């Protein structure tokens, strides 16, 4: 490495994390089971949990990320101090696991902990179990219809990768129920809105993705009919189509995501609680899909379909200062491996760097540590589609 | 005095230990019975593997996978048939580190692993399968024997069972199991254990094994703990448990001669299957019977007398020289250091696996380790091998 | 450690560091038998050369030295490059070895080269080899009579001093030729002007003080007359003397040092050559004791008398910035390891910390990092003693 | 089976090899002849102990004196007269290690070293005197004898010379040693020697001592040689050299039989003088000798078989089992791997010293290491020492 930058001064990272890599979850395996007429592949990890390659791929980047903020004079050498940073997980087993995974990465042999609710629910992250931050199925009807538009016609459109879909996942000769399924919009009795054919699909595929990144035997991936990663590529505009219809929706997005896209740009800004140097979330990628919307963030990395969350991928948020005058900047991206990377267990070293995507506005400049935004602006800009009554103020220090 | 050598390493049998898990839950139930407290829960279920667990296991994998295609015992890139055969004990901790090991050696590869469709395993759940079950008078009696006079045992290690005590009880609070005098104790199945011992012994794991975790301070012995030295310090009452059980040469011979017998089969020229490298995936248990039918045991940084470490492994490796044709065997038990576990410090060439070979004599130093007449070897490995309770299994299983 | 600070942020070091232990010069042991008509302890390293405990003590310095600056984040993690430092050694023997046991130590493993002049004298160091930077003996008579005064009762004053060396070095009943000669200013054919009787003292008392910190056995630093450290400390007086009298008149440092000061404070501005952010002189305590005398700056360290300059020890200019404002500030320091601490090869870790006394003048400000002052104040301060005719520019990239 | 110990060790006999040095005035002779270049001129004196060396030494000997004071063999603090005896061949390079190992062992202590008035110990310089010299048609015999067909070894190390020429031979310039047939050759002074083979040794040992000294890669081997890994490929030449040379049978029985005997009788009670520990400082040929005698070698990590790094030893330690009273020895040999000694990693519990322990027949594993019956393992260390060979030396010097 050349020696840090001294003109650019790194202060505060904040960091919205997916959780790593997983198998289908309990509900997931019963809808494609279901939509396929067959059993799909159990997994070494219980349904839902972090697999043990998942861990391993999250304390590859951890490491290098620790590597890289100890380099910028961000981190102290050696183990942290409460000062260095705050992790706060939300309470399921994936993402405890994963926020676990990378401490464990960036802070070898450190024995550094992590924070969760006491309860299953995290008024940053299930959004849907408190008051102020639940959709109305009446609101949520319109909007997904609305921007869903002609759904026979985005069905024709996806004919070419449903037919891909098709080819991976169906028995020669047998019913294949999903793939007859006509696309309309559908309501739970709890109030959530699904396209039909579609959502499934796209369980199909995140399954598929998450199997191929999981370095399942092949035979254990799709019966053997997907070989390549690029075989998985093509399968992901179903994924994005999906997530355009769901959690990518402005309502939803403001509804379910306003609160945690508040808190991350409060806690990038000078005088947050914690007084921390990194603040490491980790959740959902339904999370990450809403922050982003808001954010009116939209990125596409190689390997990858348009908005794509791959397991252990992050938002970041990072505030730098010019040390020759005091002025402050925001630096936004988001970071993923590929999907061989994921699969051969590849450390993000120089050589196989990270993917990596950042937000920019007039204004933004290039530097040597990345895109840099006057700071107040990018703030104002990022924070344009927040609805306020939808982002109450949380407590990001647990009590605990 | 050695000859003009050109070494091939023609094959590898390996045993390995699973990687890091939390407390089983049998484990659990008496150690906070023992203390009278809760003990930490993991993050991962009693029992499995833990992610870190994975995780270490993958480094030492990829090294070792590394190091066979170096020496061409596996060839460039993904493996065939020929390759490898990999088979795991039935438990979710041992079919997760098998996974774990050829997902390091063979990247983004796909290599399958293989286990018994049941919960037992002939190899590995022996007390599971008539011809490999102690009888419980003869149990009872090579325990007594071994043990002798208790209160003697239980004296010496004093300055051990203080530190124990200081890491997991409560100050100003009962905590039972000091209190108990050892005895040896036979369940109504058949098991022998010694009172008290036994489950300083599962507490003592439990402890080498949040360290290696890399848990919390906190979380480890309420923050007593703080250094690997005092995990060292711990570890000779395993070592004096497992004299009393799994290395008990009655116990070894009934419920470890088949697979030792397997092994020292798999290392022959003309095994079933046909591979380059056999990987036997299962427990301390297991390997600790066969080294006591092997004569060996070791001693390695860090470590107790005969300690098997989590990922850690034994190994028999065929090796020809291929000027005079001779066939000579390698064997060796290998394991990670304590902070090296900590630390998921993958084992390169400035942080070597900790290694000890066995020998006899005839055995010769050459450039690639301790190289021993191959016939000879395998007949002196297989002295304490009890016939009865070795029959003939099929390696490669139904698929 | 606490993360490293965000507020203050480092530029750039140069530092002066004095060669590690060596055994007498082979000149100095001439001195000090004949001057007590006995022979000394011969040492496993050659007369004047860099010895093994030397090396090693001066690694340690070195890797806490480095630990400290990558914290700071003025260096990278792993090895350096180019930008990282420049290392100029006077070309003798015990500096060379003593700038490549520093870096050894600085950057583990990452076979770090240092420079050195090809012919045996470096315009920097050996100033007495080059017209603008040698003495007139007839301005050096005046200048060291001047100062010395009285030297019957500078010599009566250091009397109970004078009999505590007496007794380490003399034998019972045998002449000792030095302790019967009169006080003198004398001057050498070559024309360099010392005491008489304090000058082969002092050689005594630095011998003394180097086999101490050699951790030679009792046996062979003194005839096993010293057994502590405090029983060095008490000989030291004599040594500041013979400074006092000698590199610390003005005249001489003006003559002798007024290069390398220059060299070091042109060194620590921007736009320095080369563009390091670490350069590192080493050099002879003559040079350092040049220098401060310059600079005008006196220190007393625990257990040592004032100004004196142990072995490996090193004159520090730091320059840093002001990170909310870009507004410059110069720390100016003396650090070196105590006398035991040195016999017992104890790393500067942070339970056995280096000795250091900050120089300051109104107007420093004591922060979190040490005593900084604003920059070009403080420069100017340092160098209103240079002699500018004494003060060439020299090329500090050595042709190479 | 084993029973109540109560383990505690009583005497330490040390052979050390000196820490790292350039090449000798000899060996740069010999190299920059072979290459027809200059080779790089250290800071050091041809011959004598670096700096760095000395600090690797420190380092071994700080956690030497830490492990001894733990294990109660060291009182607390300095030393008395009864805590240890150190004697180094008289060569500057042996007598700084000397003062290094205890400089680290004991910080701040003042502990003296020892040394012959001469230029020649009868332990270390033994050609130097009648009663341990070679003959030189008899050492003649031997080295042809174990050389055999010498044009058979030479293509069998084809692919190291070859990796040894692109590191030292210009490119497009003559590099004559490697042109040479390897031949037997005895000086008048009856040294033997194999031409070409020697030489390439004298290269190999110079490259490793330079990776281990931190030397910049430029004048390493002119930017050639980046990683450890490089420096292990070229240690079999050194090996096989060992083999033909100081690893002869006849020659380490006439050459090497009074350093052993030496060390068997200061292991042994009632040894002169009365030292908790007895170490000894010398040259590789001196260990290599030894180790003949007692049939013992090894291959540690990163290096060839029976290699003999900078500030590496070969210990005896003899213990007693307070309990039953009974005594065992234990043998081993230990050193730094590549990169620690480059990077003056101190040998502490992540980064342990690497190691290897001898056995035979009766050895038992104990919770300290391998440990040997001791009358028999003096017997057996013994077997092979030439009696008229081996007069007795006082162990303490004049002064
Ligand atoms: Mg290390
Ligand atoms: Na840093
Ligand atoms: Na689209
Ligand atoms: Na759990
Ligand atoms: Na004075
Ligand atoms: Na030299």
């Amino acid at each position: 490495s050349d020696p840090p930058p001294r003109d650019w001064q790194l202060e505060k990272v904040v960091e919205l994390s997916r959780h790593g890599i997983r198998p289908p979850t309990a509900g997931n395996r019963e809808a494609i089971e279901a939509a396929t007429g067959r059993p799909w592949t159990e997994w070494t990890t219980h349904d839902g949990e972090l697999t043990g390659h998942g861990y391993a791929a999250v304390v590859n980047k951890g490491r290098e990320e620790g590597q890289h903020y100890r380099q910028l004079g961000l981190l102290q050498a050696g183990c942290p101090t409460a000062e260095s940073i705050y992790v706060r997980a939300s309470p399921l087993q994936r993402t405890r696991a994963t926020a676990q995974a990378l401490v464990d990465g960036a802070f070898p042999g450190c024995g550094v902990a992590i924070h969760y609710a006491n309860g299953d629910a995290d008024p940053l992250f299930q959004t849907d179990k408190f008051a102020a931050t639940q959709t109305d199925p009446a609101r949520q009807l319109a909007a997904v219809k609305e921007k869903a538009g002609d759904l026979a016609q985005r069905r024709q459109a996806l004919a070419p990768t449903i037919q891909l879909l098709k080819q991976a996942v169906c028995q020669a000769d047998k019913p294949c129920p999903i793939f007859d399924t006509p696309w309309r919009v559908e309501q739970s009795k709890s109030g959530k809105t699904t396209i039909s054919g579609l959502s499934v699909m796209a369980n199909m595929v995140e399954t598929l993705r998450l199997g191929w990144s999981e370095n399942l035997p092949l035979s254990q991936l799709a019966w053997g009919k997907i070989a390549q990663a690029s075989q998985i590529t093509a399968l992901l505009p179903l994924l994005t189509e999906n997530y355009d219809l769901s959690n990518d929706v402005l309502y939803t997005a403001q509804k379910r995501g306003s609160v945690l896209l508040n808190a991350m740009l409060d806690g990038v800004k000078p005088e947050a609680s914690p007084n921390v140097r990194w603040l490491l979330l980790v959740a959902h990628d339904t999370n990450i899909a809403m922050v982003r919307t808001l954010m009116n963030f939209s990125w596409q990395l190689p390997g990858y379909s348009r908005g794509n969350i791959p397991p252990g991928s992050s938002l970041v948020l990072e505030r730098w200062r010019d040390a020759k005058s005091g002025e402050r900047y925001l630096r936004v991206y988001f970071q993923a491996q590929g999907l061989d990377d994921l699969r051969r267990l590849q450390t993000p070293d120089a050589q196989h760097p990270m993917l990596r995507q950042e937000w920019r506005q007039p204004g933004c400049r290039q530097t040597d540590v990345g895109t840099l935004c006057p700071f107040q602006a990018a703030i104002t800009a990022l924070g344009q589609r927040i609805d306020r009554p939808s982002a109450p103020a949380v407590a990001m220090v647990l009590p605990k």
